[PDB]
């Protein structure tokens, strides 16, 4: 389309079918950060919304397609000695929600009004991930309707025919 | 340039003026996290590396400018009554360092071999972000420098006049 100043927003996406995992007591140690990245492309699964958080240890979290997610942590389990984890949780009752785009990133307003449309209607944000090009959170499956909707109507979305410079 | 089935690599950056914030103690509570953006938007401060972890309570993190890090924990200070927050972390000694590009999202090697890369020169890692459009890490001011080399290095670049299809 349209592929300027302002952002442009080109949809609102959803994927209910999604897995969220969390290696957690991971050693701040060069090295093992690395060996669950090598894991998760060895195991062929592509990952998203990605992060690292904090006793010398550190968490590590990212979403996958549900239909491979206990692939995931299976090969994530089968390195429990080579990976210094205590404990591997997971959760497939979660779908993801996210605005696409372009040029979003210097107007944090957009992440706001991002937000405050899911908190109107009641959402609960259990992760989040920003870039220039997608907004997404991840929240309950029971939510991802009224997440649509609301993330349509706050940013005067659509068709999605339109796309829209949004100030 | 070329702006495929493989990944197109078009450069290395770093920025060693950077600022690493964390809200600590956020009810989990829709409305709260949509707060902390709309300070930050209304701060005019463009923020990055942005995530959610979790008590009923979670924490934000994301980074941005030293040069507008303090304005940022201002504000947000100024609005401790209405974000539920117990604590405000800072950072002010932390560079970023990415991996720019297009089409990075469905090859996680990318990602696996970008942190093998850091490890190897024993840099560690504090935050992690990843796009379709850019892998960034942030770390210690005193290793971006071997972290640009090692980048450089493990994915044959470059100029950067030079981009490349990666496999």
């Amino acid at each position: 389309s349209i592929h300027m100043e302002d952002p442009i927003l080109t949809g609102v996406a959803h994927d209910r079918s999604e897995a969220k995992v969390t290696i957690v007591g991971l050693p701040d140690i060069p090295g093992y950060a690395a060996k669950v990245f090598r894991a998760v492309a060895d195991a062929d699964v592509n990952i998203d919304m990605v992060l690292q958080n904090v006793d010398g240890k550190t968490d590590i979290t990212f979403t996958c397609s549900r239909d491979v997610g206990p692939a995931a942590v299976e090969k994530l389990d089968s390195l429990r000695n080579e990976i210094g984890f205590s404990q591997l949780l997971y959760d497939d009752h979660i779908g993801k929600v996210s605005l696409i785009g372009a040029g979003m990133r210097s107007h944090p307003g957009v992440t706001a009004t991002f937000c405050e449309a899911l908190a109107a209607v009641g959402v609960n944000i259990e992760l989040i991930s920003t870039s220039e090009i997608r907004i997404s959170v991840l929240c309950r499956d029971t939510e991802l309707d009224k997440a649509v909707v609301a993330l349509h109507e706050a940013f005067g979305l659509g068709g999605d025919e339109e796309a829209t410079v949004y100030a």
